[PDB]
């Protein structure tokens, strides 16, 4: 997260870290057994880490649970990043408490102009590289679809939305991939892609979770 702020320990209790020997992506806990992340975060041997603040120090509130299965969206296209969503099932149910909690799926799509909370342990520089210890947060508005399409001509599908600041300076970044965009207490987006980070006229592009609720519900009812 570039140009954001330190969230505060366990104030984003649905935020997870995906670990494969190292942190590589974020995710969102949607119930005791399932995490929503980006399909571009897919790999084998994922361990889900819940209740994290400092990802490099065991502070006492963590739950580390291996993934039992990963389910990439059936229409995910890794070239265009259309349908950039994946479900990850935990080998055992997480213990839900104040520091580990699920985030609601949306019943309707979010509105242009709505300020959302984006979070992660990704790069904090728009140029150069610095990775934070503790979880970072960013408040950013959903942009109009016309401004989104103008920023990325020929690249924005109906399964994507833009959020952030056209002036640049504030954005999600590498390492935040798969993490939450929460608007009005609902998981509305997943950190997907963008040209660089915090670049002028290049806002963040996010998977439009409201389009996937049926698929999510069907998949979790059957796996
Ligand atoms: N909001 C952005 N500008 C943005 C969002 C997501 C990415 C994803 N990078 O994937 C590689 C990785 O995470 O290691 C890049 C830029
Ligand atoms: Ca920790």
């Amino acid at each position: 997260i570039v140009g954001g702020y330190t969230c505060g320990a366990n104030t984003v209790p649905y935020q997870v870290s995906l670990n494969s020997g190292y942190h590589f992506c974020g995710g969102s806990l949607i119930n005791s057994q399932w995490v929503v992340s980006a399909a571009h975060c897919y790999k084998s041997g994922i361990q889900v880490r819940l209740g994290e603040d400092n990802i490099n120090v065991v502070e006492g509130n963590e739950q580390f649970i291996s993934a039992s299965k990963s389910i990439v969206h059936p229409s995910y296209n890794s070239n265009t990043l259309n349908n950039d969503i994946m479900l990850i099932k935990l080998k055992s149910a997480a213990s839900l408490n104040s520091r580990v909690a699920s985030i609601s799926l949306p019943t309707s799509c979010a509105s242009a102009g709505t300020q959302c909370l984006i979070s992660g342990w990704g790069n904090t520089k728009s140029s150069g590289t610095s990775y934070p210890d503790v979880l970072k947060c960013l408040k950013a508005p959903i942009l109009s679809d016309s401004s989104c399409k103008s920023a990325y001509p020929g690249q924005i599908t109906s399964n994507m939305f833009c959020a952030g600041y056209l002036e640049g300076g504030k954005d999600s970044c590498q390492g935040d991939s798969g993490g939450p965009v929460v608007c009005s207490g609902k998981l509305q987006g997943i950190v997907s892609w963008g040209s660089g980070c915090a670049q002028k006229n290049k806002p963040g592009v996010y998977t439009k979770v409201c389009n996937y609720v049926s698929w999510i519900k069907q998949t979790i009812a059957s796996n």
